[PDB]
């Protein structure tokens, strides 16, 4: 049972260049691939999909999301944003807050969008917290876990990275201790339901 | 060096499978795994690698009784990483003297995991920082800093993690330290992984 999938969505630009197009074209084809992946995970009973946009441009990606929130909501998806948003324009932060509040009771897919996120950041913000307080000796795995992102959700079972690099690139680190790692050369805009099922297979086989 | 790789970490898996394949008990897998350790350490010493970090896993320090003399003679700085405050005092003392012995060595740092976990690793660095806060700032805690307190903070960053044995995961080996590392998975079982395979891996970090 694959319950929580995380995807490093790499290769929009390599895709654009390969097609003879401007970067913005690859970004738009990548956004179609995000809708396909969301729909596919939600229809296949996955509980959580966590998406990391890799290849500033970070606020622009979350803006594009803003205008799909109604559809996520109608589709019973709970939306969470993970990452450092505290230096984001404040109108965007309030939009994040509204969109998360709007879908927070939704019972389908949990979609976490990693925006200005780093695995090291994530842990170092949990380490900020505990230290702002109890005794050194009492801090342990179960407790550090309590602070890092997504601790309330099913453990990450599978990490897919498209685009052909073999690295985490500072995406989830704490959370991936035990996850299947699946690397495909397929570039993000080409990654489709059949490639996604390919990765669920590799996990089912384990 | 052409490969351009400074620090390699290996999840040494598949000793058990290798044994079953030949109709032998797990013990023969470990023996052949031990030979393959020796072969790896050597390869790394003679190719300009500066740190080599080995994680024993199947999907033991005591005969450091007997290999540590050689490590020292090749100028290898031997370091044991993981939670050994758990181990009997004779053992801890053997580790202590093997580390004290080679600590001013200047060639390969060879780091051998022993009761090591990547989350544990992070958990302890945290505690060095919490102690430090209690003796008098949180706001100051940055990635550079926690990063100063996780194991191996003083070696070159991990460039390349090799996992032999066919599984695709980290299995709670290095987690902070592999944020940027190249990840190389091979179906070759640990006891068969040889100099060419290790060449294959390095030529993959370089060609990539
Ligand atoms: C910068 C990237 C832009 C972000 C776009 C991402 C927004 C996600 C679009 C939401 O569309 C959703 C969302 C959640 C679920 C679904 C969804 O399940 N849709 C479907 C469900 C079933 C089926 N089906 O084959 O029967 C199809 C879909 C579907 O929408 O295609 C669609
Ligand atoms: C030719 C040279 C031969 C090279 C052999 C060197 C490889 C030996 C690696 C030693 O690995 C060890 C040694 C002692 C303990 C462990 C170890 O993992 N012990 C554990 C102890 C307690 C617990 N626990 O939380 O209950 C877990 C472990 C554990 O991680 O499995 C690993
Ligand atoms: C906690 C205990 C630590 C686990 C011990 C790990 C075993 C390490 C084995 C040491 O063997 C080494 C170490 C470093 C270098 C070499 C090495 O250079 N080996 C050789 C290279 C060439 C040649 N040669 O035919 O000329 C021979 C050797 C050789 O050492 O046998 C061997």
């Amino acid at each position: 049972g694959c319950r929580h999938v995380a995807i490093i969505m790499d290769g929009n630009g390599r895709w654009a260049k390969k097609q003879g197009k401007i970067r913005a074209f690859g970004h738009k084809a990548g956004a179609k691939s995000v809708r396909r992946a969301v729909s596919f995970a939600a229809n296949n009973g996955i509980e959580a999909l966590t998406l990391y946009a890799f290849s500033a441009l970070m606020e622009l990606f979350v803006w594009a999301l803003d205008s799909e929130v109604k559809s996520l909501h109608r589709h019973n998806v709970r939306l969470r944003i993970i990452g450092d948003t505290s230096r984001f324009n404040s109108r965007l932060q309030e939009r994040i807050r509204k969109s998360e509040a709007l879908t927070a009771g939704n019972t389908g897919l949990t979609l976490n969008i990693a925006a200005n996120y780093g695995g090291r950041w994530d842990i170092v913000q949990g380490v900020r917290q505990l230290a702002e307080k109890l005794q050194p000796d009492q801090i342990d795995e179960e407790m550090l876990n309590q602070h890092v992102c997504m601790h309330e959700l099913a453990p990450v079972d599978l990490v897919i990275r498209t685009g052909g690099e073999h690295r985490i690139s500072n995406f989830l680190l704490w959370q991936i201790a035990y996850a299947e790692l699946y690397f495909t050369d397929v570039l993000w805009p080409d990654f489709d339901e059949q490639d996604f099922e390919g990765a669920l297979n590799a996990f089912a086989n384990r």
